[PDB]
């Protein structure tokens, strides 16, 4: 069964534990590209009462370094926000817990903004027909796949 985080039905305790970047998106691509600040590798999700603490590593020079960030809710359902190279907020418009989590993200920096989206998995990779439904959403947020980097084959430290 899938669930959107702003839907009824969302059992955000089913999201808890490992998770993999498998793919980047956006409508900035420099964001996610090899120096890019949201190049982010995600290793976990920490479900708490009212946050969500993610840990990720970054990586520069063939160097990993981790980072931890709690994401608060906020005041619309399915919604998070956290700080982070300026304010982000984000929803997970579609998940089936067990394999991949499909996030929507909006920061916004020195008066700026522009959308990352995110394909996480449960292993370090995932099958060509998630990937391809990964495409199909990022096309509705109106990110070409030129923009869209697969990184399932650097994800690990
Ligand atoms: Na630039
Ligand atoms: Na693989
Ligand atoms: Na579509």
């Amino acid at each position: 069964e899938e669930a959107s985080s702003t839907g009824r039905n969302f059992n955000v305790e089913k999201i808890n534990g490992e998770w993999h970047t498998i793919i980047l998106a956006s409508d900035k691509r420099e964001k996610i590209e090899d120096n890019g600040n949201f190049r982010l590798f995600l290793e976990q999700i920490h479900v708490l009462e009212k946050s969500l603490v993610l840990k990720f590593h970054t990586v520069r020079d063939e160097e990993c370094s981790e980072l931890s960030m709690v994401a608060d809710k906020t005041e619309k359902a399915g919604e998070y926000s956290v700080t982070y190279d300026g304010f982000n907020t984000f929803t997970i418009p579609k998940t089936d817990y067990d394999n991949f989590l499909m996030a929507h993200l909006i920061n916004e920096k020195d008066g700026e903004t522009f959308q990352l989206m995110g394909l996480y998995g449960r292993e370090p990779d995932l099958s060509s027909d998630i990937k391809e439904r990964f495409a199909q959403l990022c096309e509705e947020h109106g990110i070409l796949r030129e923009n869209i980097i697969d990184l399932s084959n650097a994800n690990r430290c």
